């Protein structure tokens, strides 16, 4: 392993929304494959059912249009149309609160999925340990 293994608590019985307290943006994967944060809380492509591969190891799919979360192999992160080794990632616990969400592919990297203040997503690279923008809440829909 690259990383801890402390995981959050909660399951993945029901679908989430996943708010990122940096600049409060939910996570949303555009029908086009564009991935992005929103404030609005009534947008429908916010909605997210994660489930479990391996322990502590996650896909994130939009509900609304089917699409796996990715992230390529620069950093950005993209909506898949099936899933692949890009989709999976290493769902932790970080500052004994949030959830974190780490490349499987890249974990030696440590590439996160982040957003940005204004609401765009972080490329991996400038992604690390320490920042505001790795760090998420799951919410009810």
């Amino acid at each position: 392993h690259h990383h801890h293994f402390n995981l959050p608590p909660g399951n993945y019985k029901k679908p989430k929304l996943l708010y990122c307290s940096n600049g409060g943006h939910f996570l949303r994967i555009d029908p086009n494959g564009t991935v992005d944060g929103t404030r609005d809380r009534s947008d429908q492509h916010i909605q997210l059912q994660l489930s479990a591969e391996s322990v502590g190891e996650v896909y994130i799919k939009s509900t609304e249009t089917g699409q796996y979360l990715a992230m390529d192999t620069d950093g950005l992160l993209y909506g898949s149309q099936t899933p692949n080794e890009e989709c999976l990632f290493l769902e932790r616990l970080e500052e004994n609160h949030y959830n974190t969400y780490i490349s499987k592919k890249h974990a030696e990297k440590n590439w996160f999925v982040g957003l940005k203040k204004n609401g765009s997503c972080k490329r991996g690279p400038r992604t690390h340990y320490g920042q505001k923008a790795i760090l998420f809440l799951p919410l009810p829909v």
